[PDB]
């Protein structure tokens, strides 16, 4: 039988957290296999746009998942907890790896992965779940274990897994916190038990592993939250999203009015017309992107006024969603298996390239994507 692919995301694991003695199992995974120095997220450096980049090889700007939170005249609103929008296929552009795996008559098993609850291009994974917070570490790890072990023509060629606990630890206390490091150990620990259980099940040697994060993490010092209204007053323009990438739409007759006040630079943020965003971000053309886009500077948030008053008064926190070239925003990429190289290190690379690699490990044709196949050929054992 051909070798299965286990794709693991650790949400918000930053590229340098592999080097702090707090990741015994993942460090050993890199000893055994391949570790990129870092992997750069796409713009914007949030969960849904990047997870869905990884699995399609497309920039957010082309796949259409352009924020965690979006509107679309035709399809309506979109946010992470809006289950009828997340599980609605018209939002999700291109073809993610599980669709491609299914269409060759092999099988995909998704614990969680953004897009995996929708029938994208008419196709849903062979195994899947609705997303629920609080699901126990052991719970998700034993179904993944099961889903690799299953045999015959109901064998799973792709198993995906997702961990939200680091990102969540990095929001409430920041990336240098005791909590963050502890959450990193807790997930690393759970990856240990997975790998160990795979061995006892005799699936370890049969299975190729890729471990990624969707972005890094930046420290937000206490009191560094302003209001999105400190950027643009309501009667001018509406804040479409808050956090760090703050979209604005002009009120029907303030189109010009809005441009003065918002555009250009300010103490803790900058704003551009969407078609003039920094060219290096490759973002601005998808229709769904609101008309002005403000990027908060590293370590500052802009929040909805009602979200401003509930904010943790005191407390060092964290965010991401910042300039995806920033070193704080760098993600992880490691990989190990029978079909991957041993001992090796790769340079820093763009997260659009992961797809071509995965498409080769899943015996599927790579759909047209924004990445370059050459970047990750050196991860392989073969040519
Ligand atoms: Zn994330
Ligand atoms: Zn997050």
């Amino acid at each position: 039988t051909p070798h299965a692919l286990l794709l693991i995301s650790i949400d918000g694991l930053r590229a340098d957290m592999l080097d702090r003695g707090i990741t015994p199992n993942l460090s050993h995974l890199a000893r055994e296999g391949v570790r990129a120095r870092w992997m750069a997220p796409s713009y914007p450096s949030l969960a849904f746009p990047n997870h869905y980049t990884l699995v399609t090889g497309l920039r957010p700007d082309h796949h259409g998942i352009v924020h965690n939170s979006m509107r679309d005249p035709t399809l309506g609103g979109f946010w992470l907890s809006k289950s009828e929008a997340v599980g609605d296929a018209r939002w999700w552009g291109g073809e993610p790896v599980w669709v491609g795996v299914e269409n060759t008559g092999q099988h995909a098993a998704t614990w969680s992965w953004p897009g995996s609850e929708a029938a994208i291009k008419g196709v849903r994974p062979s195994q899947w779940r609705h997303y629920q917070k609080g699901v126990r570490l052991d719970t998700r790890v034993d179904a993944v274990r099961g889903w690799l072990a299953t045999d015959g023509a109901q064998r799973n060629r792709l198993v995906t897994l997702y961990f939200e606990h680091v990102d969540e630890a990095g929001h409430d206390h920041g990336p240098e916190s005791r909590q963050y490091a502890d959450a990193v150990r807790a997930v690393d620990a759970a990856i240990g038990r997975l790998l160990a259980g795979m061995q006892r099940d005799g699936t370890r040697a049969r299975t190729n592993i890729i471990v990624v994060s969707d972005h890094g993490m930046a420290e937000v010092a206490p009191g560094h939250a302003i209001s999105v209204e400190d950027i643009a007053p309501p009667q001018i323009a509406t804040a479409i999203t808050d956090g760090q990438v703050i979209g604005f739409e002009p009120l029907p007759g303030q189109q010009a009015a809005a441009e003065a006040s918002v555009l250009g630079a300010h103490d803790h943020y900058d704003c551009w017309r969407k078609a003039e965003l920094p060219a290096r971000w490759q973002y601005g053309s998808h229709p769904r992107i609101p008309s002005l886009v403000c990027q908060m500077h590293e370590g500052w948030d802009a929040l909805f006024p009602d979200k401003l008053a509930k904010r943790a008064q005191r407390g060092t926190r964290g965010s991401h969603g910042y300039d995806p070239a920033l070193p704080s925003m760098r993600a992880v990429f490691l990989a190990q298996g029978p079909d991957l190289a041993q001992g090796k290190t790769l340079p820093g690379f763009d997260n659009v390239d992961v797809y071509a690699l995965m498409s080769r490990l899943l015996g599927i044709p790579a759909a047209p994507n924004d990445g370059n196949p050459a970047t990750l050929l050196p991860a392989l054992r073969m040519p």
